[PDB]
Parts: structure tokens; sequence; C-alpha cells
């Protein structure tokens, strides 16, 4: 029976697929409802500009305006940028696939390139960073093997440790890798810690939405910043993937856990209708 | 003995980020040498037409002129359509877009044209992020095994009729890999880029470019699919959808593939340094 285990594949599929459609859905009401105030907060506030610089000069016409606000959308497209530096950190932003779209090509070779070049860097960087965690878990590991030989002798027996090691494991984690680079991008690029911490969730998650970039202003940089976010980038990418990982498992075992919960409840319910 | 073993990873971590490294400054020499001459093209061109109405209009503070630029650029960032023959304007948080946010969030896209301004709205995406990548990512390994399981269906068929005379078993999985790359670049790539150059109007360099760096989640944002105001089918985006989700896991296949050929080639190349160091002239 080769095909019943392709419809248990498929009812499992469908299930995870209904979930994540569900969770969509809850996040676009939720984003919906944070954001759509501030959204017309501001639209009535930029029309008001407008006409704020309409008769705070009488000089500007209505016509000349309109094409003022064209080339500056011509402009927009355009945003030095292609310098030294700044190809390397588009680089790096391609196979770490964090892609901020701060820098994109706009030449029709460099879309080539930068389509030949992911597909060969970023398996690379891949193996890079399994290497990296690899390390950066050996290190770990030698202290977990510390730590859980001073208090496995005493009060705590074994079972409920691993959860203790666990916490240990995300706390020193968010201290070194989250905590300490947000307050250092807090006091350098003059971001607020609420911005610091999502501009290090965004980015270690490879999601990189492009709003806030470390070193993307105008400012002036210290010789060692740059150099020190890349190799914060490179093991802040390994700790979030082995946090990642450990979400997911959370999530399989809480998936388990509600599973065998309906069958308790529908259980319970059958042979309680059954007492006639 | 676990030092001995550390010792070798620590050696070949090293070395695999000398070569990277080396790859990073490959590359940003290339794109420099792509892009810096447009980008002087134009900023020229751009001084050009600022000081053609600079000077035409001098009663204008001029210091003022650049801190428009300046409002106007924080206020683009949200996405603003400031015009005056058309002051009615299209929501980028209404009842679909913040799901077509989602979806760029829990799949690590990213495109970033559309990103929260509330600090709630920032919590709140942090939060879901962490929660959803994992769930994703089930849900896309459970897609690519139905996709496997499908391409196992066709190779169930088509490695019998091909069984002639001199068939190896090891030599016919080059045959299998080959039909794979090119039905994936068929099905997830060429025709979803076709569709894309009609609907969105884009370029084919640009529908395959936004195809690329979609499936591979980079997402710069620079090109999005339904992100124009034209007016799309209805039967568009969820289409897209779809194509986003089996083309993700096709994708992940295809990187695990060239990370695989990435494995030989190095192993080659040792080999040859190898030969090469023995050889040495005679
Ligand atoms: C206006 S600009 O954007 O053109 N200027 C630059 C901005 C940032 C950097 C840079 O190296 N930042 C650290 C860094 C390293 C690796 C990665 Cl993947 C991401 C990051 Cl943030 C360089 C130039
Ligand atoms: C100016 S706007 O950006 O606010 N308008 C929109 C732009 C695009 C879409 C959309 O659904 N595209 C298909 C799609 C689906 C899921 C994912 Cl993850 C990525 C993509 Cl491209 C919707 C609204
Ligand atoms: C105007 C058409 C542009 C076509 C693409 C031009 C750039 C081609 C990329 C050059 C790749 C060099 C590989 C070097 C390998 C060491
Ligand atoms: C960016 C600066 C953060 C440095 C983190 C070092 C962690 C050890
Ligand atoms: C969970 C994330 C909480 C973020 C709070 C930021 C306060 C600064
Ligand atoms: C160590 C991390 C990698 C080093 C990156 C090279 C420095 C680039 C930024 C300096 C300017
Ligand atoms: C065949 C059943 C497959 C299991 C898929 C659904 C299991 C339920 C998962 C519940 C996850 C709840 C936590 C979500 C984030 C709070
Ligand atoms: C951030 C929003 C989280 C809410 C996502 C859904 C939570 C509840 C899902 C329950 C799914 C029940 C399936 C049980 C399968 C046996
Ligand atoms: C179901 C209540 C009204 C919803 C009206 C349209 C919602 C979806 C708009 C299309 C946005 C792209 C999403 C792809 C299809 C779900
Ligand atoms: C692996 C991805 C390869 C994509 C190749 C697409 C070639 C399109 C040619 C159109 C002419
Ligand atoms: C079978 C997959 C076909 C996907 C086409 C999507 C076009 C956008
Ligand atoms: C005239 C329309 C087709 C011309 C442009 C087709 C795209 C150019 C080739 C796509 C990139 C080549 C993939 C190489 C992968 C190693
Ligand atoms: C101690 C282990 C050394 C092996 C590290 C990689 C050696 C080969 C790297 C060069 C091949 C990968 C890039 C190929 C570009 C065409
Ligand atoms: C498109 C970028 C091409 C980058 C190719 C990198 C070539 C450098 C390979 C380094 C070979 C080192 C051999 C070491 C053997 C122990
Ligand atoms: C989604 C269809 C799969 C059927 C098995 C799970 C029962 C329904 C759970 C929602
Ligand atoms: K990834
Ligand atoms: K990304
Ligand atoms: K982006
Ligand atoms: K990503
Ligand atoms: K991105
Ligand atoms: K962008």
């Amino acid at each position: 029976s080769d095909s019943a285990i392709n419809v248990m594949k498929w009812k499992t599929v469908s299930t995870i697929f209904l979930v994540v459609v569900l969770y969509l859905i809850i996040g676009a009401t939720v984003f919906k409802a944070l954001e759509q105030p501030q959204e017309i907060s501001q639209r009535t506030t930029i029309v008001i500009q407008r006409e704020k610089f309409l008769r705070a000069h009488p000089c500007v016409s209505d016509q000349e305006l309109d094409e003022l606000i064209q080339q500056i959308v011509a402009a927009i497209n355009a945003g030095s940028h292609w310098d030294l530096g700044c190809s390397f950190f588009f680089a790096g932003t391609v196979i770490t696939t964090i892609g901020f779209g701060n820098i994109s090509p706009r030449t029709e070779g460099g879309k080539i390139f930068c389509i030949i070049y992911a597909l060969l860097g970023i398996p690379l960087f891949g193996f890079l960073l399994a290497g990296v965690g690899d390390q950066l878990g050996t290190i770990f590991g030698k202290g977990i093997a510390k730590v859980e030989d001073t208090f496995i002798k005493w009060n705590v027996s074994q079972t409920k440790i691993r959860i203790i090691s666990t916490i240990i494991f995300i706390l020193f984690g968010c201290v070194l890798f989250v905590a300490l680079p947000a307050v250092i991008f807090k006091h350098i690029e003059g971001w607020s810690a609420l911005d610091a911490i999502y501009f290090v969730v965004i980015t270690l998650t490879t999601i990189g939405f492009g709003d806030y970039v470390a070193g993307g202003s105008d400012i002036e940089y210290l010789d060692f910043y740059k150099p020190v976010v890349w190799f914060w980038i490179l093991v802040g990418l390994a700790y979030f993937a082995a946090v990642l990982s450990m979400i997911g498992d959370w999530l399989r075992v809480i998936a388990k856990k509600t599973k065998e919960a309906v069958g308790e409840f529908r259980a319970h319910a059958a042979e309680w209708t059954a007492n006639v």
C-alpha cells in the first residue's frame, strides 16, 4: 500500500498549510490594525505640506512642482553607492540572502552577474556558516560541559535540566548577539533601543527589509566598526539559525501535544454523550 | 578523539573563510566596475537638472529646496504619491497588502517596499517572524517532499523506457538531475518570467532577475510582482502565491545541488593541487 503513506503525507501537509494560511490571516489583521492609523496620519500631513510649500513660497507655480516631483522620483531609482566598500557590502547582502535592497543593480549586466553570483555564493556561504556554527557549538558545548557538572550533583534532577540548559543558551545568546550589538548600534547609528533590536532581528533572520542598515547613513564611522559588524553578522546568523531550529522543535512538540489533547477532548465528549 | 576532529574542523573552516573573503572581494570589484559609470553619468545629469531650476527661480530659499527633497524622501519610505492631479491614493496596509507583507516576513524574502512604522508594529513583527519562520519551514519541507514524490512518479516512468543495453546505475542519475534542472527552470523560472513580463510590463531579463532574487529569498524590493497600481486579474496574485511556495521548495533543492557540486569541485581542486605539487615540472 504505497499510496497510503502519500495520503498521510498530504493530510499532514494540508494541515500545516491551513495553519500557515491562518497565521498569515491573523498577521494581516494585526498589521492592518497597527499600521492603518499612522498611514492615514502621514498621508494627510504630506498633502498638507504640499500646499504649505505652495503658499509659503508663491514663487513656485502649481505646474512646476509636479515636474520637480517627477525628477525626484526619477532620482530615487538611482539613490558613492558603488565605491570600494559599498560593493563589498552589496555582495555580502547577496550571498547571505539578507538583501537590504538599499543598493541594487540597475545595469543589465549587473543583474546578470548578480544572478550568477547569488547562485554560486549562497551555497559557499552556507558552508562557511555551517563551519562557524559548528565551532560556536563546540565552544558552547565546552561551556555546558562546565555548567552541567557544578549543578549536576545536588538539588535538581535530570530530564528537567535540558530546559535549563536551553534557557542559559537563549539568555547568553540574546546578551552577546542581540543586546550588546543593539546597545552599540543605538549609540553609533543613532537608532532607538527598539529600533536597534528590530534591526538585529530582521538582519539575523535574513529578512532584511532595508529600512534600517548599520552603516547606511552618511555618518563618520570608525575603521573597526563595519568589519566588527561583519563578524557579528557571521556569528549571529549561526546563532539565529540555531534559535530558529529550536523554535521549530518546540513547535513540533506542541503540535504532538495538541494532537493528543484533541484526542483527549474527543474521547471525553464521546463517552460523555454515550451516558444516556 | 574530540580534539583532533575539532582541529581538522577549524582548519577546514579557516580555509572556507579565506575562500569566502576572496569571493566577496572579486564580487565587489566586479559590481563596482559594472555599476559605477552609470552612477556617475546619472549624478552629473541630476546636478545639471538641479542647477537648471536652482537659478530659474531665485525667489526660492534654495536651502529649503534640498530640505524639501529630504522630507519627500523621508515620506516616500512608507509609500506616498504626492500629486495634485491625483489626490486620491491606494492603501499599502489594507486587507491584502498586510497579508502580502506577512508573506514576505515568514518567507524571509523581505522586499521591504512596505515596512512597519509603528513601534508596536515592529515588536509584533519580531514576534511574528520568530514564530513564523520555523512554521513556514515545516510547510516548505512538506511541499518539497510532495514535489519530490511527484518527481519520483515521473522518473519511475522515464527510467524504464531508456533502459537499453549497456545501462549503468550511477550514470542515469545524471540524466535525472538534468531533467530535474530543465523541467524546474521551465516551470518555476521560464513560464512565470513570461507571465511577469506580459502582466507586470517587465523585460525578460528583469522578470528572470525578479524570479531569482525572490526564490533565493534575497528580496531586494526593486521588483515586486503585483506592486504597481495597474489592475491585476485578481487571479494573478494567488497564482503568484502558489508559484512562490513551490519555487521556494525547488530553489532550495537546486541550491543544495549547487552546494554538492561545490563540494565535488573543491575535492577535485584539492587533489589537483596535490598532483601539481607531486609533479612540479618533472
Ligand atoms: C550607503 S551604503 O549602504 O551604500 N554604505 C555602506 C553601508 C554598510 C556597510 C557595511 O559593511 N555594514 C556592515 C555589514 C556587513 C555585512 C552585511 Cl551582510 C551587512 C552589514 Cl550592515 C558598507 C557600506
Ligand atoms: C504596493 S504594495 O506592495 O503594497 N502592493 C502589493 C504587491 C504585491 C502583492 C502580492 O500578493 N504579490 C504576490 C506575492 C505573494 C506572496 C509573497 Cl511572499 C510575495 C509576492 Cl510578490 C500584493 C500587494
Ligand atoms: C550589456 C550586456 C551585459 C552582459 C553581462 C556583462 C557582464 C558579464 C559578467 C562577466 C563575468 C566574468 C567572470 C569572471 C570569472 C573569474
Ligand atoms: C496531521 C496533523 C499535523 C499537525 C499540524 C497541526 C498541529 C497543530 C500545531 C499547533 C501550533 C500551535 C502554536 C502556534 C504558534 C502559537
Ligand atoms: C500569532 C498567531 C498565532 C495563532 C495561530 C493559530 C493558533 C491556534 C491553531 C490551532 C490549530 C488546531 C489544529 C489542531 C490539529 C490537531
Ligand atoms: C474575503 C474578505 C474580502 C477580501 C477581498 C480580497 C482579499 C484578497 C485581495 C487580494 C490580495 C492578494 C492576495 C492573494 C489572494 C488571497
Ligand atoms: C532577448 C530575451 C532573452 C535575453 C535575456 C535572457 C537572460 C540572459 C541569460 C540569463 C542568465 C544566464 C543564466 C546563467 C546561469 C549560470
Ligand atoms: C581544508 C579544506 C579546503 C577546501 C576549501 C575549498 C577548496 C576549493 C575552493 C574553490 C572552489 C569553490 C569555488 C569554485 C568557483 C568556481
Ligand atoms: C565568480 C567568482 C569566482 C571566484 C573563484 C575563486 C577562485 C579561487 C579558488 C581558490 C583556490 C584555492 C585552492 C586551495 C587548495 C588547498
Ligand atoms: C486538512 C485535511 C486533512 C485531514 C486530516 C486532519 C483532519 C482535519 C484537521 C483540520
Ligand atoms: K537561508
Ligand atoms: K531577504
Ligand atoms: K529589501
Ligand atoms: K532570506
Ligand atoms: K530582503
Ligand atoms: K526597496
